[PDB]
C-alpha cells in the first residue's frame, strides 16, 4: 500500500492526497510533524533528502516532489477513474503547460502569500505585509490571463478536469480561505465559476473534511 | 517548421532549443528583444500571455513553458535520437522528479544568483550583493544533495543522460562562468564531473558556439 508523508493540512502533500483520491488509489497518510521540524531529521532525509514533504513510498519504489508523484499514479493508474493526462500529445502537452504555469506564475505569489499570511502567525511569527501586497498586485494580472483562459475553455487544459486544474486545489483553497485573498478569485466570473466546480469534487470535498 | 521565439542568449529558450538539438528537430529561431521589452507588446503577448519567452508554433500547435515543451518533443520524437524520457513508468517518475528539483530547489536560486550578478548589470542596473550570498548559502546546501545523488547514479535519473540532466544546462553555464561562481561546482567532484560531460555534448557545443 502506497505511503504518503506529510500533514494532510498542508499544501504539498494534499496535492498528492488529491490525485490518488482521483485515481481511487489506497494510501497511508504518515504524519510528519513540520511546526517542530522532524523533516529535517535525519531519519527523515534518508526518505526526503531536502528535508520537505511530500515522499511517496509503494513497495520498493521511492519517490519525492509533489507534481512528480501526481504525474507517476495518473500514468500508473491511467484506465482507472478520471482521465487527469490527457490522451494526445498534443492535448499532454496542454496539461503539462498550466501544471509549469500552476507551478511558478500563480504557486510563486501564493505559495508566499500563505506562508506570510498564514504559516507565520501560526508558528507565533510577524508576516510582513508590504511583502504580501506587493505579490497580490503581481497576482492580480497573473489571474487576468487565466479569466482569459478560461473565458475559451472550461478547465485549463481543455473542456475537461485534469492535473492541471488539480494542482491548484490546495495553495487557492488557502489563498480564499485563511489568507482572506477570496476577491482574487470572486472578481472574476470565469474563474470564480472554475474555483467552485473543481473545489466541489468529492474527491477534494472528502479530503477537506477530514482534515478539518 | 517549428518556430522558438526568445533570444538564442537567453536560459529559457536555450532549454528549449538543446532538446530539439537532442532529438534532431529543425526549428527557426525568432529572436525576441527582451532589453528593450518586446516581449510585453501586445502583438507577443497574443503568443505568450505572460510576456515571457520561449513559445513554440509547429503548425496550428501553439505550446509555452519551457520545461512543457520539452517534454512534447521528447515524446513527439521519441523513437529519434536518445531517450530523454525514461522508459518505464518508474525511470519516468525519477526524470519528472529530477525536472521538478531543478525547477525549484536548484533554479529558484541559479537563476536569482544570474538575475543579480549578470542580468541587472547589463542593463545598467546594481546587483543586491547581500541577497546573492543568501543564496549562494542556500545552493551549496542543495549542491550537496546533487553530489550524493551523483555518487550512487551516473546521471540524476538513472545512469543516462536526460531531460533532467538537460534542463540544468542554461543555467549552470551562467552559474559557473559569467556569475563567477564555478567553484559551486567544482568543489564536490561527481557534480563536477557530471557538468564536463553534460556541457561537453555536441548539442549543447554547438549551441553555445553560435552565442558567442
Ligand atoms: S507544503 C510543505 C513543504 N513542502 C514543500 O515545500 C515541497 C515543495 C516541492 N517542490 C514539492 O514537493 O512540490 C514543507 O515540507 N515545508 C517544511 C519545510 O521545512 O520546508
Ligand atoms: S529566461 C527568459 C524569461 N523567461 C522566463 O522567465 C520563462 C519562465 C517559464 N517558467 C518557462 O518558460 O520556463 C523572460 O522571458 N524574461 C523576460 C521577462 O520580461 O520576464
Amino acid at each position: 500500500v502506497v505511503k504518503v508523508y506529510g500533514p494532510a493540512v498542508a499544501v504539498c502533500p494534499q496535492r498528492v492526497m488529491a490525485c490518488l483520491l482521483e485515481k481511487g488509489v489506497e494510501f497511508d497518510l504518515v504524519h510528519v510533524d513540520l511546526d517542530s521540524g522532524e523533516q529535517k531529521l535525519p531519519e527523515f532525509l534518508l526518505k526526503q533528502p531536502f528535508g520537505q514533504v511530500p515522499v511517496v513510498e509503494d513497495g520498493d519504489f521511492k519517490l519525492f516532489e509533489s507534481r512528480a508523484i501526481i504525474r507517476y499514479y495518473a500514468a500508473k493508474y491511467e484506465d482507472r477513474g478520471p482521465n487527469l493526462l490527457g490522451n494526445t500529445l498534443e492535448e499532454k502537452a496542454l496539461v503539462d503547460q498550466w501544471l509549469e504555469i500552476e507551478a511558478h506564475n500563480f504557486n510563486d505569489l501564493v505559495f508566499n502569500i500563505v506562508f506570510q499570511v498564514v504559516i507565520l502567525p501560526r508558528i507565533g511569527q510577524q508576516g510582513d505585509s508590504e511583502l504580501v501586497r506587493t505579490y497580490e498586485e503581481k497576482l492580480e494580472k497573473v489571474l487576468d490571463v487565466y479569466e482569459k483562459r478560461l473565458s475559451k475553455s472550461k478547465y485549463l487544459a481543455g473542456d475537461s478536469f485534469t492535473l492541471a486544474d488539480l494542482s491548484h486545489l490546495p495553495a487557492t483553497r488557502y489563498l480564499v480561505n485563511e489568507a482572506g485573498l477570496g476577491h482574487l478569485v470572486k472578481d472574476r466570473k470565469k474563474l470564480n465559476a472554475w474555483w467552485e466546480d473543481i473545489s466541489s469534487r468529492p474527491a477534494w470535498k472528502k479530503l477537506m473534511n477530514l482534515a478539518g
